[PDB]
Formats: structure tokens, C-alpha cells, sequence
């Protein structure tokens, strides 16, 4: 193949023709079947450290928009729950779908949401770089939050206006000043299991902490993500719709719940 996205040719279904491990054995993401997370009172409680999260740029890579961190030191952390030790927040990004009824990875109980953020976090005590970090195993921890469609969410405006300057693919904006304690739930309960990286190259390095409740955004916040290209300036233009992976075989993995 040619190269990756999420068209008819070159989709999830044909990863696996360039990225063998498409067809591993802790592939991400999953269906999340909840009477059959197995309670794990043994989790350490799980803290999204980000008080001084410092924001450097907001990004079309021509699979989602993204926004990264500074992360020099180990100011802005996720602990406890299943990790080991701190990690190192990199970035945020989104998946989302045509319609309301689809564009989140995971599922629970054969249900979608219509989105799912993703918080990108990495063992910087092990690993001496994000890179390196992103395909060894305990290299990252991946914190998902499903969104529903609902009333407005004020400090994801903020973000969303961002949306109309990096709407081509490879478009890249300053975007500083953003604290994404502004995109979590209040409950800290969750899932957790050992997976994968959803795209390219799909590496098994991900511990994988998906938040039990969502977070609401409008209808209308929720149209500008769909008015974003897979596509650059000097060519035909389709809009960044259905950017997710569906689930993966469990293979006999144990997903724990913290509640
Ligand atoms: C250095 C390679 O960086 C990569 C590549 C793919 C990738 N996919 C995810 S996701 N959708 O959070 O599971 S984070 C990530 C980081
Ligand atoms: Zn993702």
C-alpha cells in the first residue's frame, strides 16, 4: 500500500498489509464489555496532574487535530491507578464520526459515543524519549474520555474556534495557554487494560485508562471537528470524518474496573 488513513483502500481494515502487528494480540481499542471488568480495589487512585500544563501548538496532521505540551519536567503527570510510576502528559487529540451514532475507538457494551479525546502520557523515568517511549512496552498511558452531545462546555470554546485556523491537513497554530483539566469529569473512575496505539504503527505499548463518565459538548462544537479536512490546500477537499479504529479481538486480556 501506499500509505495509511481511513479511506476505502487504505483504511483499518488494510493496516495490516504495511503493520503486521494490526493482527497482534493487544490490539486497541476494545469493546468494553462492563459486567465483565474485573473489580480491582488494589488500584492506587488515579490522578491527572496537570496544574501547570503548558500548551505549545494545535495541529492537522491529516488524522486529527492535535495539541502538544511542553514536558521538560515532570510537572504535568498522570499517577497512581495501574502505573507504576508518573508519566509525562505529550498531547491530546480526537476521534469522532459522521453521525451522532459513531466516532468513538472504544466501545461499551456495543455502544458509541460520538467522540472520544485521547491524553497522551509517557514513561520519561524509563525512557529518554517520547519516541522511544511510544513503541516499548510500559512506554505510554493513554487516558480516553468519551464525549456526548448535550448543553454547551464553556473552556472548549476556546479550542474549537482553533479549529476553523488549521482546517487543511499539515497546518499547524500557537495554541498557548490551554489547560485540558478543562476536559475531564468530574468522577475519576475507570477502566483499565494493556493495548495498543490506534494508529501507525500500532505499537503494544499503551496501559490503557478509559474514564467511566463523558463529558457533554453541543451539537454545534461538535459540527466544527466535522468541518476540519483529511486533506491539504492543493487538493480536492473531504472533510475529517470517522477517524477511529474499531474494536479489536480481546485475545484474553483482563480489563479491570476501579468502581
Ligand atoms: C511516535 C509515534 O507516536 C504515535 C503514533 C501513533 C499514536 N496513536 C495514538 S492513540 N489514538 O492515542 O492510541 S498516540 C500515538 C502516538
Ligand atoms: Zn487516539
Amino acid at each position: 500500500m501506499h500509505g495509511w488513513g481511513y479511506g476505502q483502500d487504505d483504511g483499518p481494515s488494510h493496516w495490516h498489509k504495511l503493520y503486521p502487528i494490526a493482527q497482534g494480540d493487544r490490539q486497541s481499542p476494545i469493546n468494553i464489555i462492563s459486567s465483565q471488568a474485573v473489580y480491582s480495589p488494589s488500584l492506587q487512585p488515579l490522578e491527572l496532574s496537570y496544574e501547570a500544563c503548558m500548551s505549545l501548538s494545535i495541529t492537522n496532521n491529516g488524522h486529527s487535530v492535535q495539541v502538544d505540551f511542553n514536558d521538560s519536567d515532570d510537572r504535568t503527570v498522570v499517577t497512581g491507578g495501574p502505573l507504576e510510576g508518573p508519566y509525562r502528559l505529550k498531547q491530546f487529540h480526537f476521534h469522532w464520526g459522521k453521525k451522532h451514532d459513531v466516532g468513538s475507538e472504544h466501545t461499551v457494551d456495543g455502544k458509541s459515543f460520538p467522540s472520544e479525546l485521547h491524553l497522551v502520557h509517557w514513561n520519561a523515568k524509563k525512557y529518554s524519549t517520547f519516541g522511544e517511549a511510544a513503541s516499548a512496552p510500559d512506554g505510554l498511558a493513554v487516558v480516553g474520555v468519551f464525549l456526548e452531545t448535550g448543553d454547551e462546555h464553556p473552556s472548549m470554546n476556546r479550542l474549537t474556534d482553533a479549529l476553523y485556523m488549521v482546517r487543511f491537513k499539515g497546518t499547524k497554530a500557537q495554541f498557548s495557554c490551554f489547560n485540558p483539566k478543562c476536559l475531564l469529569p468530574a468522577s475519576r473512575h475507570y477502566w483499565t487494560y494493556p493495548g495498543s496505539l490506534t494508529t501507525p504503527p500500532l505499537s503494544e505499548s499503551v496501559t490503557w485508562i478509559v474514564l467511566r463518565e463523558p463529558i457533554c459538548i453541543s451539537e454545534r462544537q461538535m459540527g466544527k471537528f466535522r468541518s476540519l479536512l483529511f486533506t491539504s490546500e492543493d487538493d480536492e477537499r473531504i472533510h475529517m470524518v470517522n477517524n477511529f479504529r474499531p474494536p479489536q479481538p480481546l485475545k484474553g486480556r483482563v480489563v479491570k474496573a476501579s468502581f
